[PDB]
């Protein structure tokens, strides 16, 4: 296996027996991707254990695997460990299975359904400002992840299940406590390092009922979803939950739970993380924060409530969101398994190979971005906008397998940002880590929580 890239004429770091190039992930795989792009150029290959991983950076080639040949050859993501029943979760499912889950869940975020959620989200936006104002009162340092996380949990559960768990008023909320423990992918943990280097273990762990997701956490989610499912079949809004309930009358019970777990995690974890990164960038760039507040005041004079339409009018807010996602992409890498031998744009790719798009590296690539390490919202303005390649910058992925919650995530975060900024200003304090350093974990997260001071306007 370790002689594949050598044989095909593809550059790459020399692999070690059994480990492949996995030890290079000691200072984060993003740095590894950066160094490989600089050292080897437009394409290179490395090995995760025995698994060949081909990294591509050419726009047209990226478009070919993410869009053109999605259903035909690059249909699924890389298997990543024992998943138990979560094998049915849409993001983990493959081929035809994934195809039906996709069409089934697709109606969830139509433009019409998104608009209906605005007032629902607003209730939580109001509680968010209230909680933050308390922090502004005491003047104590604020851990963004907690407050923004509770807001995110409340929003995803209400809009998806029509149930208000009121996380914004219950700090030890079991939903957040459990969800934040759902997946702690860490290469320093022997379990995750082992299954990544030796995939043959996966089948064995599945028999043993050993899962990457803690049994205690999934049990909790399973019970929680059942409860909410009941409250709906017993009471006298077509939402995520309804869509799945309707299918049952070919979706099985655990299967419905599997999708629910994906939505809860994405709505809570992924959303609150990006909000934290955005507020960090705003606190360390007062001119950007000041300028953003002015746009909001101009569009919504005297703290007027935001609306679906006015959210879309805010050009700078959108430039700020996009720029933060460029520097801190939750998708540090995008991947597709090559499920059959094929050539694309002049390059041959053997079956079984994992094709990887080093997003984090491409976003900081000194060919497409001047001053790549700088937070400059202007690069996304109408003027410079069209000069950004649609396949170099894909924070939500692209093609048939892209983020199904993209429009909801952008709308929800923007609603939060608006309410918060039309009431407060965030400033860095003593507990604020600057520069901000990312953890080496599998998911996009800073090493120490982002802490900031909130001041009332
Ligand atoms: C060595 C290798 C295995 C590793 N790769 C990475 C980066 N890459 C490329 C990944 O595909 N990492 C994977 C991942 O994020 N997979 C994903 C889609 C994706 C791809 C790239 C960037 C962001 C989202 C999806 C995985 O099926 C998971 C599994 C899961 C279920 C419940 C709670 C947490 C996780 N599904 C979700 O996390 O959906 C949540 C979300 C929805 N939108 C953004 S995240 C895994 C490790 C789970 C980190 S470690
Ligand atoms: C700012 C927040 C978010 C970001 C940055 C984001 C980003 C991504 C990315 C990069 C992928 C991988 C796509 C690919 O491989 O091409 C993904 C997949 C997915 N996301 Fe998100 N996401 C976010 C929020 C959400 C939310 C809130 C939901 C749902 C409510 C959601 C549901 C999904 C699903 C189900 C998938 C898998 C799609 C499939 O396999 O068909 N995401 N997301």
């Amino acid at each position: 296996s370790h002689g594949l890239f050598k044989k095909l004429g593809i550059p790459g770091p020399t692999p070690l027996p059994f480990l492949g190039n996995i030890l290079s992930y000691h200072k984060g795989f993003c740095m590894f991707d950066m160094e490989c792009h600089k050292k080897y150029g437009k394409v290179w290959g490395f090995y995760d254990g025995q698994q060949p991983v081909l990294a591509i950076t050419d726009p047209d080639m990226i478009k070919t695997v993410l869009v053109k040949e999605c259903y035909s050859v690059f249909t699924n993501r890389r298997p990543f460990g024992p998943v138990g029943f979560m094998k049915s979760a849409i993001s983990i499912a493959e081929d035809e299975e994934w195809k039906r889950l996709r069409s089934l869940l697709s109606p969830t975020f139509t433009s019409g359904k998104l608009k209906e959620m605005v007032p629902i989200i607003a209730q939580y936006g109001d509680v968010l400002v209230r909680n933050l104002r308390r922090e502004a009162e005491t003047g104590k340092p604020v851990t963004l992840k907690d407050v923004f996380g509770a807001y995110s949990m409340d929003v995803i559960t209400s809009t998806s299940f029509g149930v208000n768990i009121d996380s914004l008023n219950n700090p030890q909320d079991p939903f957040v406590e459990n969800t934040k423990k759902l997946l702690r992918f860490d290469f320093l943990d022997p379990f995750f390092l082992s299954i990544t280097v030796f995939p043959f273990l996966i089948p064995i762990l599945e028999v043993l009922n050993i899962c990457v997701f803690p049994r205690e956490v999934t049990n909790f989610l399973r019970k929680s979803v059942k409860r909410m499912k009941e409250s709906r079949l017993e009471d006298t809004r077509v939402d995520f939950l309804q869509l799945m309930i309707d299918s049952q009358n070919a979706l099985s019970d655990l299967e419905l739970v599997a999708q629910s777990i994906i939505f809860i995690f994405a709505g809570y974890e992924t959303t609150s993380s990006v909000l934290s990164f955005i507020m960090y960038e705003l606190a360390t760039h007062p001119d950007v924060q000041q300028k953003l507040q002015e746009e909001i005041d101009a569009v919504l004079p005297n703290k007027a409530p935001p609306t679906y339409d006015t959210v879309l009018q805010m050009e700078y807010l959108d430039m700020v969101v996009n720029e933060t996602l460029r520097l801190f992409p939750i998708a540090m890498r995008l991947e597709r398994v090559c499920k059959k031998d094929v050539e694309i744009n002049g390059m041959f790719i053997p079956k079984g190979v994992v094709v990887m798009i080093p997003s984090y590296a491409l976003h900081r690539d000194p060919k497409y971005w001047t001053e790549p390490e700088k937070f400059l919202p202007e690069r996304f303005s109408k003027k410079n906008k069209d000069n950004i390649d649609p396949y170099i910058y894909t924070p939500f992925g692209s093609g048939p397998r892209n983020c199904i919650g993209m429009r909801f995530a952008l709308m929800n975060m923007k609603l939060a940002l608006i309410r918060v900024l039309q009431n407060f200003s965030f400033k860095p304090c003593k507990e604020t880590q600057i520069p901000l350093k990312l953890s080496l974990g599998g998911l996009l997260q800073p090493e120490k929580p982002v802490v900031l001071k909130v001041e009332s306007r």
